[PDB]
């Protein structure tokens, strides 16, 4: 579901919430694996996961969505964010977001952008040019 909801569980409503998926035991998990498990548990039941926050780029071309401050760096339950996704709907560091997410391949490690929802309070796309 939305990953900023996911951390607005507790740890232990974490584990619960597995659980109520078949993920038992997981009170040996910390709160950032058993989101990941609810990703996978929830996506393999079908149900729908996204993201959103204010993204920020990466001299390395491509950047990560999350709160609001900075710290710099990323975070382990962050988004992963491609420069396609920015440059295809000419996005920006900073910028107000929300979209689905989907796994790349075995170089995953963190979930990256898939559907773009919202995007700086505009669509994802335009017809003026400027």
């Amino acid at each position: 579901m939305n990953l900023t909801e996911l951390k607005n569980t507790p740890v232990s409503e974490l584990i619960t919430l597995g659980e109520n998926m078949g993920l038992e035991n997981l009170a040996r998990m910390r709160k950032q694996d058993i989101i990941f498990a609810i990703l996978k548990q929830h996506a393999k039941s079908g149900e729908d996961i996204f993201g959103d926050g204010v993204l920020e780029i990466l001299q390395d071309g491509f950047g990560f969505l999350r709160s609001a401050d900075s710290s710099y760096l990323a975070g382990p339950d962050d988004i992963y964010v491609s420069p396609s996704q920015i440059r295809r709907f000419n996005l920006r560091t900073g910028d107000t977001i929300s979209g689905k997410i989907r796994p790349p391949k075995e170089g995953e490690r963190y979930f990256a952008l898939l559907k773009v929802n919202e995007v700086n309070f505009d669509k994802p796309e335009n017809a003026r040019n400027k």
